[PDB]
């Protein structure tokens, strides 16, 4: 679909079953979620925004569904403010910005 | 244009006679840019994202042209480590997120 920018793109993503909100960011390198379980060993990753940086977790070959497309890649879970879903999924279902 | 997300999605921006690069954020509420003198009042405030908080000194009516489009609006001048374009000025160039 076709995503305007008045408000914040949030959009219902799939994850281990459930059904959560994600902020689609194109300014983000990686997709970071709130504290969840994963399956799987993880490694760790520093990861720097706005405020400095934090520590995650990294999880590998994670299947996530965004708006009803399937993704499988990585995915960071820590103390993040808001769930956000960065260019590695968003390269993968096709995501383009448009001006 | 259409930007894809393979990379960053870096333009050139032009503010007050300099020429500087910015992130297009559609993760950023606000657009941010780094410490630099602007006309004008201005107040502080506080933004937070990943890293936690920082403080910013608030411009408003700022004029910023966004690869040729012109744009008006607020822009927050601060400690950040990459220029940011936020929602704001996005939407007075007609960017849209699209798949
Ligand atoms: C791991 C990634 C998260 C990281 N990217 C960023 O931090 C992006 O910023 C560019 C950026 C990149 C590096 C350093 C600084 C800035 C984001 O899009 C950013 O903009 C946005 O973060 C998501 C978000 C949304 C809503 C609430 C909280 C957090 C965010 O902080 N949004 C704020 C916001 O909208 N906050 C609203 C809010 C809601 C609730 C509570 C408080 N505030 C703005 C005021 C900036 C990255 O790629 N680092 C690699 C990297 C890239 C380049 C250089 C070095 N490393």
């Amino acid at each position: 679909p076709q995503i305007t920018l008045w408000q914040r793109p949030l959009v219902t993503i799939k994850i281990g079953g459930q059904l959560k909100e994600a902020l689609l960011d194109t300014g983000a390198d990686d997709t970071v979620l709130e504290e969840m379980s994963l399956p799987g060993r993880w490694k760790p990753k520093m990861i720097g925004g706005i405020g400095g940086f934090i520590k995650v977790r990294q999880y590998d070959q994670i299947l996530i569904e965004i708006c009803g497309h399937k993704a499988i890649g990585t995915v960071l879970v820590g103390p993040t403010p808001v769930n956000i879903i960065g260019r590695n999924l968003l390269t993968q279902i096709g995501c383009t910005l448009n001006f």
